[PDB]
This record gives structure tokens, C-alpha cells and sequence, in this order.
């Protein structure tokens, strides 16, 4: 794996191990080809829009690879494990730790000095299935 791929995969697994019964991810070359193509074509507008593809997806603007994973994960501060499910400010975290997700692949592209890096990670199987959060988003162990 490349330095970007290794550091990003490692950051996912460092976080997932903090949670009960959550296995590590592996890198997928096909997922990364998908994500890097979307990163290649990103319009550097400052707006984050999902690709609408078949995989799970996390997006960030202004962080390198590992720092993006860190920011996604830090949404745990808004997650109420007593009331699991989706919210606009927890969906990145729940995809990072989604138990049934087994593979991740990501891409990156600079958007200049005013935006920093655009980072997209694609996930297979996808996370954030409504009604399945309790089975796939475990509490801190
Ligand atoms: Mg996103």
C-alpha cells in the first residue's frame, strides 16, 4: 500500500479497536480507484456532495488523510448510544466504526491554499443503514 493508503487505513483501525466487537478494515484497490476518481473530479467549490454510488462514503475538506479520519471519528461526541441512529453530525463516525463494513479505499486531491485537501473514503459494505445502527455501532469498550 502507498503512504496515503497505509496511514488512512491505520487511522481507521486505531479508532475501530476502541469499540466493542468491531473488527479491523482492510484496504481495497477497487474502492480506492473509485474514490480517487471522484477526488480527481472534485470541483473544489467548498461544498461536499456525496457521489451517490453503491458504497458507503465519508467526505472532508481541509485535512490530510489521517486527520480526516480523526475529524470523522470525533463526531462520537454527538452520538447518544441510548438512542442509536442517524444524525447530520454523527454519520461520518458511524461509518468509520460500522461493524459490518470490512473494506475501505480512499482518494485525495489538493484544492489550493484556501481549501486544503479534499479527502473521500469509500466503504464496502456500506454503513449507516437505517434500523441497523444498534447492531453495527458499538459503544466504547
Ligand atoms: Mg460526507
Amino acid at each position: 500500500l502507498s503512504d496515503f493508503a497505509s496511514s488512512v487505513l491505520a487511522e481507521h483501525n486505531k479508532k475501530r479497536a476502541l469499540h466493542k466487537d468491531t473488527p479491523a478494515l482492510s484496504w481495497s484497490d477497487t474502492l480506492a480507484s473509485y474514490a480517487q476518481d471522484y477526488a480527481d473530479n472534485y470541483d473544489c467549490s467548498g461544498t461536499l456532495t456525496h457521489s451517490g454510488g453503491p458504497y458507503g462514503e465519508n467526505l472532508a475538506l481541509g485535512y490530510d488523510g489521517p486527520a480526516a479520519v480523526d475529524a470523522w471519528y470525533n463526531e462520537i461526541s454527538n452520538y447518544d448510544f441510548s438512542n442509536p441512529g442517524f444524525s447530520s453530525n454523527t454519520g461520518h463516525f458511524t461509518q468509520v466504526v460500522w461493524k459490518s463494513t470490512t473494506q475501505v479505499g480512499c482518494g485525495i486531491k489538493t484544492c489550493g491554499g484556501a481549501w486544503g485537501d479534499y479527502v473521500i473514503c469509500s466503504y464496502d459494505p456500506a454503513g449507516n443503514y437505517e434500523g441497523e445502527y444498534a447492531d453495527n455501532v458499538e459503544p466504547l469498550a
